[PDB]
DNA sequence: GACATGAGTGCC
DNA sequence: GGCACTCATGTC
DNA sequence: GACATGAGTGCC
DNA sequence: GGCACTCATGTC
């Protein structure tokens, strides 16, 4: 029973539902209530449920005691998660309009850089949906069981995933390019030569980014969203966003999404999960 | 107000004595009974005081406002310095009469790993002394006050020690190569080269760590240690290392301490706070 | 005197007057009756003087005393600037009407291959007289004078122009990134990196020239064909080649061409020196 | 046919005594009296023959047809393969009492830098002779056989042996390491790596030069030589020249011969071609 | 201590 | 000889 | 969506 | 011209 704070409003709503959609199974337990998750802080596993008690304005977590010496770090991943510094009346006071009907919006984060490389290198061109089925797999395949919890299952670690069989990835749905360009990642992160958490330079780390085999701009961008929460990112390479800016090419995009600096990873959540949307005259 | 629990023993005196040789004036205030210092995370700043609870062997952490914004990544990076995962029962069973001195012996971490490659950099050639006098020049010159309190200073952030002069940095008492690799440093932060969390393999990471300029396989070894909390690395290169096993190479050294696998860390640290330790007469 | 002798036809009419056009204040002098220059090989330097024989077919060499000790590099060294090795007869016999014009078209190599890539460098977008009046601004700055020869100066040598101060090769007229490209060239003549003479895969080599800073495709291109002399480039990237392929793109040209293979060098002159020539649509 | 001038003295006996102990099989040829070789200028086969006319103080240079559209270079290749820019006076009245017995010593170039390349790796390990042998089995079966001249094969061009499999290789009698050497070499060759001549700053050229798999620093120093004709370099390395520095260590050496510097490679062809030489007590 | 560097030491 | 690998110097 | 191509564009 | 970025485009 461990307790943390964030500002109002939160809309746990759209949060959890965001998690939900796209929660891997083994791994992710999404409820209407709560959140609960398996989670290994190296060599420490166990499982983390944070339950929002929009009452007191506070986020109970609970940790398994196989997590209890590695309580600080997951306290702390799960607040990068949910996005607990947000503060919204700064975000909503420089967005206006745009972020005026949903102001409990957060950026939905990560509880490992690494898993959200996989996530968003697994996410190209199939559906949500999908990639979470896609996802499921290889965690099932490469996934630590918790011998404490059998239910639950520990993300494909680097080395786990390092040691990786190619077709047999490529084997689980997904071109080989592809389970490449994860091997690949994979190593970066082993010989910490991939940003495990936001840089000062996100453009060059971005950049540098995209070097990475099977890694693109919209990947490197996503990437940065979620992996490092950078607030002032776009995706305009993003099949939604394209349709929310009718012909507009990505330049155009990416222009025009100025307007909403430094905020554009939130001006862009507000853009993408808010149907009908279009730029002004 | 927050609180952290830990597994005893833990020798806070040893851990705060240590603390305390190595403090940053205007940036670290170390007592018997608690730890004090400046502290950023990302634009959120302020201070963090720990105190200890022997009693009840937990740890208490309070924020200044300007933190609670990020608390939780805040109680993670103490946690990390003062070494609170670790379970002596394992560790001390493991090396046995060696550390059964002191078992409440930590690893002491640190809060940022930048700050701590800037640390071990500065931490060259001279004593432990001067080197906190050093980085207390360059935290002096180039660290940024905190307005909520005036008499602390933050650590210097890797943009502003990127864009510094190496004369400045040279003027306050080392040598020019010393002060391009802190600028060197600097960028590896802003760029993401640097690793600021225990990579998966840190033999390789340290390695590359080594293809910087200005760090020798004991500014990677010390760094990872430090830095990343690494607990299996030992310091061979180390002074008083070498004066612990009077008269001996490197790797005879470096191959001596493979008995103390894998809490080589926490092995050397034993070494080092034991006033006599002389290789097993065997 | 010292004869080497060339396979009629050869347009010295022609050959002289390209140099001439291009003749670098102080290091050539060029009438309609012969070349001369300055030329060094080591700690060898003195001046060449050629004159064409066009009565006997034999092109007729003197040598200043300071470079007979290497009389033969400094033939090989003319025998490359002027193409004496080519063959008419297969070549225009192989490019058909396209040379039938001009057929004693011979390719202008050079006489130092890192002078060429300098040279290269600094044809860069400028006309062909700033071009050359610029080369001679780089020369008197950095070359070594002749003590027979007051004068004549020597094109500056790698360890020079290696040593050189960007910001003094940018004085003299030209962007701080071109007169980086020129030190950087230097270094690698220095290091041995740039290729002195036709290395065997042309179309590698070029690819590696790329990457050295200042050289894109045009320059390592036009290094590659008066540079290495290589018989087989074309260069639709050049202005008046363009031109001379109107609508037609980089690609639809260099497909055009590949029916000259292995001779378009030869090719791209006699497209450039025959202002009427279109191409069949 | 073709002459090149070349500056008294000149020992021929010695230079043709050297080509030919290294001479490759159905590549060249040589003779108390004259020396004939294979050589391919890009498209351009021929034979080239040289013929020393002490008299004239001339080397007279033949070619067969195959080769007269580029007989220039034809020429360029065969004066640096025999040193003939050397001016005696200079390097003797230099070198001092070293080559006073014999003023007419000489740099034996290549006629290509790769073909040398490829022989100074081929070279290493074993005798003059076994070399000679090896080399021209890799010639006999890679080379390009003349027409005008059946006993005539060109030595292999960079993209033939670049597309060896590194087993025939092996099967001529050599490692493994040796063999992808040579293919290495050959790549370098193609993309315009291996300098092909004399290049700015020597000494910076052969730290590179040691990056290439198969070459270290003899080979990569007696390529030098060899293959750039650079009159300053000198083998510390060599079992030779160690043999004439009894008990020195290759820095020792080195120092020593500081003292023919510029003409350090000159100085090396007397040593290494003197019965008992030796140092200068100490 | 970082780093250039010399030196010895086996193996392929 | 190339190459891996490890002591031991000698500036800064 | 990544990634070669090309083909154009525009800022040095 | 060198280049960094851009707007399709066909493939996987």
């Amino acid at each position: 029973m461990y307790t943390l704070n964030w500002q109002p409003p939160y809309d746990w709503s759209w949060m959890l539902g965001f998690l939900a959609a796209r929660a891997v199974s083994s791994v992710e337990t999404v409820a209407d209530s709560y959140y609960a998750r398996s989670l290994a802080v190296g060599e420490y596993r166990g499982v983390v449920t944070a339950i929002p008690d929009i009452a007191r304005h506070t986020l109970h977590i609970n940790l398994s005691a196989g997590l209890e010496p590695v309580a600080a770090e997951c306290l702390a991943k799960m607040s990068r998660l949910f996005d607990l510094q947000c503060n919204p009346q700064i975000v909503n006071g420089a967005l206006g309009r745009l972020g005026a009907a949903r102001p409990g919006l957060r950026l939905p984060g990560c509880v490992d850089a690494f898993e959200q490389g996989v996530r968003a290198i697994l996410g190209q061109l199939v559906s949500v949906a999908m990639a979470a089925k896609l996802t499921a797999r290889v965690a099932q395949l490469y996934g630590e069981r918790l011998d404490d919890f059998p239910e639950y299952i520990c993300f494909p670690t680097p080395q786990r995933l390092a040691a990786a069989d190619p077709q047999a990835l490529k084997a689980l749905g997904m071109p080989l390019k592809r389970a490449e360009a994860l091997i690949h990642l994979a190593n970066a992160a082993l010989e910490g030569t991939l940003p495990m958490t936001i840089p000062g330079d996100v453009e060059q780390a971005m950049k540098t980014l995209q070097t990475f085999p099977g890694i693109g701009r919209w990947t490197a961008n996503y990437f940065a969203l979620r992996g490092w929460q950078a607030k002032d990112v776009f995706l305009p390479d993003d099949y939604l966003i394209k349709q929310r800016f009718p012909g507009m090419t990505p330049a155009q995009i990416r222009r025009y999404a100025e307007r909403w600096k430094p905020w554009r990873s939130y001006a862009l959540l507000h853009i993408w999960y808010t149907e009908g949307w279009q730029p002004d005259e």
